[PDB]
DNA sequence: CCTGACTCC
DNA sequence: ATGGGAGTCAGG
């Protein structure tokens, strides 16, 4: 712990090499029009802090951070991107990303700031955040000589660790993944938060003043039949109502009491008619407080826009998760809460919403990844198999028996069991295991597959995907039957689920450089696992019914082809 | 603050 | 004991 640096009053030629780590020091968790605390650079010249009010005003600063040759090494690239968006500022030339790197070496460490990264190389010249600024009501920026070491600090860390974290990932062969996928698409995922949704304020809370007058009249219609009014809303009072004042049959308990779990509720439906109307309210109230009130909450009033933030270093699998809000979890099943979606809409007058999706590209994956000729050979999959377990016409498959055997597909490739099928379809266990049994014998090539991953899994102690993204399974060899279990269904389901993810990512990329290339003025609003969110203007709508699914097909190549439906309208409810 | 709800892929 | 991956909310 001994470490110079300059405290600078303006900016220096010598602060402007060709190559620096960069720390541009945002404290809120969510660094939407959050205030920037601080700056550091370190590069061979020596360590440098510099106050944001001076550095940012600074017109040659500013051409520097522009300057796409000028090449930065950072830790969270996007956090530092979209904060200086939001103060006007435009950041290139980020060619090393400390957090993704050490995402792509271990998910499980949970690294989130420079110090966690830094443990992983025996690095200690360097503090928590958590240790600097401090928890909850007490967080604040520390006096400037305590916050500009912190921030040099991690500066110095950044600048340390490039090369021995750059030497690990190309030992494991995953050096491309960051430099080719990983840290483009933060650049991408940068754009979009920044960019926003436009949100229809007026019909958002017309649809809640709508919403609080049903609340109300299903309330009360569960109170005359539970005969007492009580909280819908805790599954504690619930229990008691339930299970002790109308003595349903208690089917489950948790560590805490009596279940009232939607499955519970919805196999005590032929008991009292009761249950039926408190999952519909517990649906109605979810609506409300989440997706009508919640999202009204982070709506920027001037502008009506929403800017989620996109975690990409977070899941376990690759996947990305969204948050503050999240834009990958708007109601869709129940036409309902579907009806939120109408809320969504372009940011500009005569632009329409645009989405396309991966047509069950998963099992597309497994098939090409197990190499199974039947599965294959089918490239509805999902409607065939609701053919079959309720054993009706394909005419007379209902979007909701559709639903129901998508989940038994995933189920049973994903190793399901006997009783959890048999609870799913509420048939018999017996049933249940011959369905699996048969599915298996129909797909061998998928069932050679989950038990040679297994296997691979406990001998390497890590499963990888096609774009050789690393899950590590420590528990996979364990003793115990449940952690032993758990982590064997990981290693069945993490390299396909992973697998699919590395895709769509690879696809974003290439969608957003064939959009520049052809001028467009369409851009990327949302990513929803499998599926992209557009807007433009309404031009290039025929233009983007060609380019959109053209690039998402040609990602990869897999013995079995991809396939993309796509949609649009005036609002995300209409793009179906 | 965690638990168990509801939401999506 | 009992397919996988996520986030937000009210209650307690
Ligand atoms: N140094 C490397 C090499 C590869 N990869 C990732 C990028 C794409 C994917 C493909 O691996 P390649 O060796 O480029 O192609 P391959 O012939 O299919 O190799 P393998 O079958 O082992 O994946 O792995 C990486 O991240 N870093
Ligand atoms: N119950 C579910 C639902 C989804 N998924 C994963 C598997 C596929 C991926 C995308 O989900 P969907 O789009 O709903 O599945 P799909 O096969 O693409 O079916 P659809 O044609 O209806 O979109 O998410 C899963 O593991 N379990
Ligand atoms: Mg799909």
């Amino acid at each position: 712990a001994k470490m110079a640096f300059t405290l600078a009053d303006r900016v220096t030629e010598e602060m402007l090499a060709d190559k620096a780590a960069l720390v541009v020091e945002v404290v809120e968790e969510n660094y939407h029009d959050a205030p920037i605390v601080g700056i550091a650079v370190v590069n061979e010249h020596g360590r440098f802090f510099l106050r944001p009010e001076t550095a940012l005003a600074d017109p040659q600063f500013v051409a520097w951070l522009g300057d796409e040759t000028k090449k930065k090494s950072m830790f969270d690239s996007k956090r530092a991107a979209v904060a200086l968006k939001w103060k006007g500022i435009e950041l290139c030339g980020v060619s090393f990303d400390l957090l993704l790197a050490a995402y792509l070496l271990d998910p499980a460490q949970g690294v989130d700031d420079v110090a966690a990264a830094a443990k992983m190389k025996q690095y200690e010249a360097v503090r928590p955040d958590e240790a600097v600024y401090g928890k909850g009501a007490k967080r604040a920026v520390p006096d400037e000589p305590v916050l500009a070491e912190h921030l040099v600090r991690k500066a110095a860390a950044i600048w340390e660790l490039e090369r021995p974290f750059l030497d690990e990932l190309r030992r494991n062969e995953q050096d491309r993944l960051l430099v080719e996928l990983e840290q483009p698409l933060s650049s991408i995922l940068a754009e979009m938060e920044f960019a926003g949704v436009k949100v229809d304020t007026k019909r958002l809370e017309q649809m809640g003043k709508e919403l609080a007058e049903q609340l109300g009249t299903v309330e009360q219609r569960i109170y005359e039949l539970a005969g007492q009014e009580f909280n819908i809303n805790s599954p504690k009072q619930l229990g008691v109502i339930l299970f002790e004042k109308l003595q349903l049959p208690v089917l489950k308990k948790t560590k805490t009491g009596y279940s009232t779990s939607a499955d519970v509720l919805e196999k005590l439906a032929p008991y009292h008619e009761i249950v039926e109307n408190i999952l519909h309210y517990r649906q109605l109230g979810k609506l409300q407080s989440t997706y009508i009130e919640g999202l009204l909450k982070v709506v920027r009033p001037a502008t009506k826009k929403v800017h989620t933030i996109f975690n990409q270093a977070l899941t376990q699998t690759g996947r990305l998760s969204s948050t503050e809000p999240n834009l990958q979890n708007i109601p869709i099943r129940l036409e309902e809460g579907r009806k939120i979606r109408q809320a969504f809409v372009p940011s500009e007058s005569d632009w329409l919403i645009f989405a396309a999706d991966y047509s069950q590209i998963e099992l597309r994956v497994l098939a090409h990844i197990a190499e199974d000729d039947n599965l294959m050979e089918a490239f509805d999959i999902h409607t065939k198999t609701a053919m079959d377990i309720f054993q009706v016409s394909e005419d007379e498959v209902t979007p909701n028996m559709r639903r129901q055997a998508k989940a038994v597909n995933f189920g049973i490739v994903y190793g399901i069991s006997d009783y959890g099928l048999a609870q799913n379809l509420n048939i018999s266990r017996k049933e249940a295991a011959e369905f699996i049994e048969r599915y298996f014998e129909s797909f061998p090539g998928v069932k050679r597959y989950m038990e040679n991953i297994v296997q691979e899994a406990k001998q390497k102690g890590y499963v990888t995907t096609l774009l050789h993204r690393r899950r590590y399974l420590p528990d996979i060899t364990s003793r115990n039957f449940n952690v032993r279990s758990f982590a064997e269904r990981m290693a069945m389901n993490t390299p396909i689920q992973g697998s699919a993810a590395d895709i769509i990512k690879k696809a974003m990329i290439d969608l957003n450089a064939r959009l520049k290339e052809e001028r467009l003025q369409a851009h990327l609003l949302l990513q929803v696992h499998d599926e992209l969110i557009l807007e433009a203007p309404k031009e290039e709508m025929e233009r983007l019914c060609r380019l959109v699914p053209e690039v998402m097909e040609q990602a990869v190549t897999l013995r079995v082809p991809l396939k993309v439906d796509y949609h649009y309208g005036s609002t995300w409810y209409d793009a179906k």
